[PDB]
């Protein structure tokens, strides 16, 4: 006897507002997309200081949700015939032709199984040089392949090398070609000046007003920007890419595809996937110390999960991200804040509110 949209606006309210008082977080978008329907839910403040209220044109800073652009440009790269994934980077970035990180073929750096890539660059790598002379300094640990490693540096590379095979800088890949492809207008590597004022305040640990800072292969790893109609709108390509062009079509199931497992969790391009239903503690596992921050010895897929669903993190200094979507159930959540929670309460949030809606 309550309509579709107030029976989505509760259970978002009963599970992502408290989230705003319990981790003093100022600002909050939340979407739901299901049959393809789409339900917005705003809170609070773009700007505490200006009180501008957050709204369908406020930008969030995605962070490393970012990975799934560039996991998408790859495969668009990929199906035009432009890469193979069994290349290496020297095939394209001529000056590793011969190093030892030339022995890392593209897919080994987009699912973080180098070897020997943690999760940052070291803080003194800050220019294009010193981007370079990094990978020419750099030397096998563990056995290529084995071993996954969450690292921007390794899929920062394997961006860099997409635009290279596309004859493009990585921002104008995604601004100029993938981000048009999906029909996402609102989405930036790179704020224009003329949408400044839709750019939200990010928020500190001690509520301080920040926004991203320049880094090394900042773009691939962490670097786009975007608004929740935008990201609902990518939510729905990666539930139907059968309704996108051929070769977009097929890099998004490109991005889909599992690659390897940790346990419970599998590596696809981008995108962690998982067998549905997942239990809570499943997906849990998948953000745990153990799986984000060390390395961890791959397997082969056994089971391919025929129902499935996938979901990302992603974190900057001031914002928080996360982005889920099951394809059998036609359904999918993206959540947005301009203050960083817990991985945690974000899968939880999430999880209550997609078991609970009505199919
Ligand atoms: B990305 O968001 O993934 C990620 C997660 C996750 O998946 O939620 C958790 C923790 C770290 C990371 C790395 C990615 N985000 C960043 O790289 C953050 C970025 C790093 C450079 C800046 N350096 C300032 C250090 N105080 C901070 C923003």
């Amino acid at each position: 006897n309550t309509p579709k949209d107030q029976e989505i606006k509760k259970l978002v309210d009963q599970n992502f507002k408290p989230l705003l008082e319990k981790y003093d977080v100022p600002g909050m978008a939340v979407g739901v997309i299901q049959n393809n329907k789409k339900y917005e839910m705003y809170y609070g403040l773009q700007s505490v200081q200006d009180k501008k209220a957050v709204n369908s044109s406020t930008i969030f800073e995605l962070g490393s949700v970012s990975k799934l652009f560039t996991a998408t440009a790859g495969g668009y790269a990929k199906n035009k015939g432009k890469i193979s994934f069994d290349d290496t980077p020297g095939k394209y970035w001529k000056e590793l032709k011969n190093t030892p990180i030339d022995q890392v073929n593209l897919l080994q750096l987009a699912t973080y199984t180098s070897g020997n890539l943690a999760l940052q660059f070291p803080d003194e790598v800050k220019t294009d040089q010193q981007v370079l002379t990094f990978f020419k300094d750099w030397k096998p640990k563990n056995s290529i392949g084995e071993y996954r490693q969450y690292s921007n540096p390794s899929i920062g590379l394997f961006g860099k090398v997409v635009a290279l095979s596309m004859n493009k800088p990585f921002d104008q890949v995604l601004e100029k070609t993938i981000f048009p492809a999906l029909g996402l207008k609102h989405s930036y590597v790179n704020v224009p000046k003329t949408q400044m004022q839709n750019y939200a305040f990010g928020y500190n640990q001690e509520n301080q007003p920040i926004r991203v800072n320049p880094g090394p292969l900042d773009a691939p790893a962490y670097g786009v920007k975007s608004t929740l109609p935008d990201m609902l709108s990518f939510i729905h390509a990666n539930l139907n890419p059968q309704k996108y062009p051929a070769d977009i079509q097929r890099a998004i199931n490109e991005t889909h595809q599992g690659r390897y497992q940790v346990n419970t969790m599998y590596q696809a391009l981008g995108w962690e996937e998982f067998s549905y239903p997942a239990t809570l503690q499943t997906l849990l596992d998948s953000n745990s110390e153990q799986i984000v921050m060390k390395p961890n010895k791959v397997t082969a897929i056994s089971k391919e999960p025929s129902v499935k669903m996938y979901h990302k993190t992603g974190s900057t200094t001031g914002f928080g991200t996360y982005v889920v979507f099951i394809p059998k159930e036609n359904i999918g959540l993206v959540m947005l804040t301009n203050k960083r929670i817990p991985n945690e309460e974000r899968i939880k949030a999430a999880y209550a509110v997609l078991n609970a809606i009505k199919k």
